[PDB]
């Protein structure tokens, strides 16, 4: 049913149940403006079963600046907008069935037909009809989920209503957590101690279940409500009547579906529940709602939007707002600034804000149709007032329409900023879904369309994949395996033929820094990143800091996302921020003492790596190095020691010669992994073995394993052996057919297979946590002689040909299901889980964890893209510091967090002289200029005498070190030995602290010029 090859990322987000719920459901969408178009695109990407778009308007030239499917031909033909776009929308997802309608909505229009839709979304509608439709929807049985959203210039309104009661199945959709129990007290209420340095991160009132408790078997399977006492403690209710705590136990999070209560739209006017996006001005959203209501009343009164530059319109609107505020529950003070700006820009349309609101509202429709997350209750008022705020007091000439496609945007931000936008030269790194949305935004904004200066540069090396069609909407299935940037630029050309773009198929890295040299950065104005990993982000941040250019970064996963802004001399840089690295699983944990399913899947993954990539490559490279097995035999006979040769030889002795031999090898490997390991470990540690403190060695987090009895009939075992045999045949270049995987043939083979008996040994076990993988074990001469015997055996059997010395080397593909990599990893991890009494995991979760595939969804991408576009608008405007806003959000709650960005910090070194990360010093001079002259020039220009000198690793001068103090006589070029290609050289200096003996305070990097 569910096309994982298409849906896998969002499948990791919402869950297969959600997909089977967007299936069988039907949604009605009306308005088909820019906002409605965004909704429709987001939903069809998401894969809702069927969508009915509605629009009665005719095509206009004004619609072209906000619609990326309309063309001038459609306006010429005066077609219906929905009719024109219907063909293009269906291209995004053929699985969805899409219909169009144009029945005008009015007072006499009957709404009974709407019952076929479980959710209704309205855009570009007059308010009383919205009231009527909301009433009809919420009066239905079941009530139709109602969503309204509007955009007016820089202002936007979003509203939601799912009826008076709505059941949210999953509140926020995270993985439930598990915490090992350190101790439980017998008290009323009993208090449970978590494992030390493992905080539970829970909430008072949350519900937990328990299992494996030694002592309290009764609460194993019980559910209690907690009351957080400490990060490692909380009360769980009375335990006095119970047994003493012995040991063990694990508490597990319990999810409970909840009920959320909405209100009718008309009633919500007086008492609007408003989500907060900036806690510094919590009352502002109420002001925004008041202003929008005043605009609605204005449109009711005059059948038109207020006109820019009309002082009478602004006065009337302010009067209306003041009258309306008196009718409000709280009666907030009317903000004249908001009213003035709305009157100035009511008729405009700002595309990025519309895109962001569209993404958010679409995610709300997903919430409505699935119950997967807590919905909005009930209002949202996003805005970009800061953009026009920096404009001071402009006039209408900037915003007067000029007959072009950009008239809506011009009415928003004025023509001069449009000119600047068309003249921008933008470098975009990475062209993922975020990149595609940025391209769409630029095309809508006309960025770079100016032939004078405009140029959009983008680069990305990866090819298009079917799995990327879900989010990277610019592409089509016939674009698979083609360069991403090329197809993206081609598609963007369709959106805006005036645009100018240059695509590259290159990864951004220090190796490619030659092409992306500092001059190339100098030509650019802005840098936008749609990267996936952090290291590339830090490298790009270093390049941006070197070239002193603004940089915008964003990252998304699941419903969570964030946007961050860097401005020279204004903000801190990404590398300034630092975090602890990702947690490395302990070597003893992953090798011998797993405790979580993640440990087992990790073990499966690296065992797969060793068995199919690493070891075969070692074998092949070894035989590339050494010509013949007889040569190796001669060398070993003459006492030669070749690193890892012994493993190569043992590999040779293990080479199967037919499919049945591969099957036998797989069976033996199964035995070794899941039977012999447990037996060996238990021989080393019986369940009754105890520590010196008298406690049992086997306790949490350690888990005593058990050998697994082989079973041909087990489907898990069948899949495991099948994938193993397939992989081994692939590596050893042994052909086969699918009938070889039949249980009949496998049973036939295994009837002859004899299993060698287990033999316990006494290998040293790195049971300690701190232990890590050591060096190679010194192979005894007995093992060497055994290998020699096997070697001459192979030589006599003539098994020394080039084919014997060559084998296939694989790579971990995850998207192709037929290679069986995912199947093998799943089988191995599940089997290892049963060894340690751990519940198995499904295939999709296994693929997610092993491949480290980040869950993603189109709505979050669109929203973060809109935010990034707004911030790029601000930085291109050269706005003051306060305008720029870092933002973090989580659609699950949902929650939006705006904040002022991190201000750059200034560090004083001496005499009040302070500098920043942005600052770099420069000097000029001559060849015969000396180091002492350099010190003097520094003390002159910057009022401070250098105390130590280093150029990279060339540790140049310190007064205290004897042999280098005399270098002050030497000139620069003979001393540092620079590369003459440059006219200069860069250097790092620090200054002795005001209190001597402390560390020298480092200054900014300084570049000295030879001339
Ligand atoms: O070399 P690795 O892939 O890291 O794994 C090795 C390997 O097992 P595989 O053969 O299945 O890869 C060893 O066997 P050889 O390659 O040397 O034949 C085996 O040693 P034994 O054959 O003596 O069991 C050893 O087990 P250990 O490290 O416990 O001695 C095991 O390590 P892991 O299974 O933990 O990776
Ligand atoms: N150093 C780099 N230079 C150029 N492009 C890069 C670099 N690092 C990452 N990218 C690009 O960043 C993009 C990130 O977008 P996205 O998450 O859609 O990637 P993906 O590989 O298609 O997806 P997935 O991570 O789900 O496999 C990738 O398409 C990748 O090509």
């Amino acid at each position: 049913e569910i096309d994982d090859a298409l849906y896998s990322r969002q499948r990791y987000v919402l869950g297969d149940t959600a997909m089977q719920k967007m299936a069988k459901s039907h949604v009605f969408l009306s308005g088909m403006g820019g906002l409605g178009l965004e909704i429709a695109k987001n939903l069809v990407l998401a894969g809702i079963k069927a969508v009915t778009i509605h629009d009665t308007e005719k095509c206009q030239a004004w619609d072209l600046g906000t619609n990326f499917f309309l063309s001038e031909d459609d306006v010429v033909n005066k077609r219906n907008r929905a009719e024109a776009v219907l063909k293009h929308i269906a291209e995004l997802n053929p699985y969805v069935h899409v219909t169009s309608s144009s029945v005008p909505f009015n007072e006499t229009t009957d709404l009974s037909f709407l019952d076929k839709y479980q959710c209704v979304v309205l855009t570009e509608m007059k308010l009383p009809l919205q009231k009527k439709i909301n009433d009809f929807c919420r009066s239905q049985c079941p009530p139709i989920k109602f969503i309204s959203a509007d955009v007016h210039g820089i202002w936007s309104r979003l509203f939601c209503d799912f009826g008076d009661e709505f059941e949210v199945l999953d509140t926020t959709g995270e993985e439930p957590k598990e915490i090992f129990i350190s101790n439980i007290t017998q008290a009323n209420p009993g208090i449970v101690t978590c494992l030390e340095n493992h905080p539970h991160k829970l909430e008072t009132g949350q519900f937990l279940t328990f299992r494996e408790i030694n002592g309290m078997t009764g609460l194993n399977g019980s559910i209690q409500q907690i009351t957080v006492i400490s990060p490692f403690s909380f009360s769980i209710g009375d335990t006095t009547e119970l047994e003493p705590y012995l040991h063990g136990g694990i508490a597990v999070q319990v999810k409970t579906p909840k009920t959320v209560f909405f209100e009718s739209l008309e009633r919500q006017l007086k008492h609007p529940k408003c989500l907060i996006v900036d806690f510094s001005n919590p009352e502002a959203p109420l002001e925004i709602h008041t202003a929008m209501l005043a605009l609605d009343q204005f449109q009711e009164k005059y059948s038109r939007k207020p006109n820019v530059g009309c002082q009478q319109d602004s006065e009337e609107l302010l009067k209306l707002a003041t009258s309306i505020s008196e009718t409000l529950e709280e009666k907030p003070d009317v903000n004249a600034d908001i009213v003035h700006w709305l009157s100035w820009t009511a008729q405009g349309f700002l595309s990025p804000l519309a895109a962001a609101v569209g993404g958010v509202a679409s995610q709300e429709v997903l919430k409505a149709v699935t119950g997967k997350f807590s919905p909005l209750c009930q209002w949202l008022y996003l805005e970009a007032a800061d953009i026009v705020e920096s404009l001071g007091k402009p006039e209408c000439e900037e915003f007067l329409p000029r007959g072009d496609r950009y008239d809506a945007l011009r009415a928003c931000i004025g023509d001069t900023l449009c000119q600047k936008l068309q003249n921008l030269n933008i470098f975009l790194v990475g062209c993922g879904a975020i990149g595609c949305e940025m391209l769409k935004n630029f095309a809508l904004l006309g960025v770079g369309t100016s032939k004078e200066k405009g140029m959009i540069t983008v680069t990305d090396p990866d090819l298009i994949e079917k799995s990327n069609l879900n989010r990277q909407f610019l592409f089509r299935p016939h674009h698979i395996q083609k360069p991403k940037s090329y197809t993206a630029a081609d598609a963007t050309l369709k959106i805006n033929s005036q645009i100018k773009i240059d695509a590259h198929l290159n990864k951004v890295c220090p190796t490619t820094e030659t092409i992306y040299n500092d001059e190339f950065y100098t030509k650019q104005d802005v840098i936008i990143t749609a990267l996936d990993n952090v290291e590339a982000r830090r490298y790009v941040d270093s390049r941006c800091l070197a070239n002193l250019r603004p940089l915008l970064d964003s990252g998304t996963m699941g419903t969570k996302g964030h946007t961050e802004v860097i401005v020279p001399h204004l903000t801190e840089s990404y590398n300034s921020h630092r975090d602890p690295p990702e947690e490395e699983i302990p070597f003893s944990t992953l090798k011998s003492f797993p405790a979580a399913i993640e440990h087992t899947i990790q073990w499966a993954r690296d065992k797969f790596e060793s068995s199919f990539s690493h070891k075969p490559s070692l074998f092949n490279k070894f035989w590339q190095t050494y010509s013949s097995a007889e040569e190796v035999l001669q060398k070993i006979q003459s006492g030669h020691s070749l690193e890892g040769c012994f493993q190569v030889i043992k590999l040779l002795s293990r080479r199967p010669r037919n499919w049945s031999q591969c099957v036998e090898l797989a069976r033996l490997k199964f035995e070794k992994y899941f039977n012999h390991k447990a037996l060996q470990l238990l021989h080393c540690f019986p369940l009754d073995i105890r520590l010196k403190d008298g406690s049992l060695f086997w306790q949490s987090p350690k888990r005593p394993p058990s050998p697994i009895k082989f079973d041909l009939n087990e489907p898990l075992h069948l899949s495991f052996l099948q994938n193993a045999a397939k992989l081994y045949a692939t590596v050893y270049c042994i052909p086969f057919a699918e009938e070889d995987l039949s249980a009949d043939a496998l049973l036939n083979i295994l009837s002859e297979v004899k299993i060698q008996e287990f033999k316990p040994s006494n290998k040293v076990v790195q049971t300690d946590e701190t232990a890590r993988k050591p060096d190679h074990v010194p192979i005894s001469s007995e093992d060497e002689r055994n290998a020699i015997f096997q070697l001459e055996k192979a030589i006599l059997s003539n098994e020394a040909t080039k084919s014997d010395l060559q084998m296939a080397v694989l790579s971990f593909e995850k998207d192709d299901d037929h290679n069986g990599h995912i199947d093998f990893i799943t089988a191995a991890s599940n089997l290892r889980a049963k060894m340690y009494s751990i519940e198995p995991a499904d295939r999709f979760k296994t693929k997610r964890i092993a491949g480290k595939i980040i869950p993603a969804i189109a709505t979050t991408t669109a929203t973060v893209s809109g935010l990034v576009a707004l911030e790029m608008i601000k930085v291109t405007g050269g706005y003051p510091f306060e305008a720029y806003k870092n933002c973090f959000l989580n659609l699950a709650i949902p929650i939006v967090v705006f904040t002022e960005t991190t201000e750059v910090r200034k560090t004083k070194i001496r005499n009040g002289i302070s500098f920043t990360i942005w600052d770099r010093w420069t000097v000029h001079g001559k060849e015969d200029f000396t180091l002492l002259d350099f010190i003097n020039a520094v003390k002159e220009k910057y009022g401070i005498e250098p105390t130590m000198v280093v150029q990279g690793v060339k540790m140049l001068y310190v007064p205290v070190m004897p042999g280098h103090a005399k270098r002050l006589k030497l000139t620069m070029h003979k001393l540092v030995k620079p590369t003459t290609e440059k006219k200069y050289v860069d250097l790092t200096v620090s200054f002795a602290p005001d209190i001597d003996g402390d560390e020298d305070l480092p200054g900014p990097p300084v570049r000295y010029y030879f001339s």
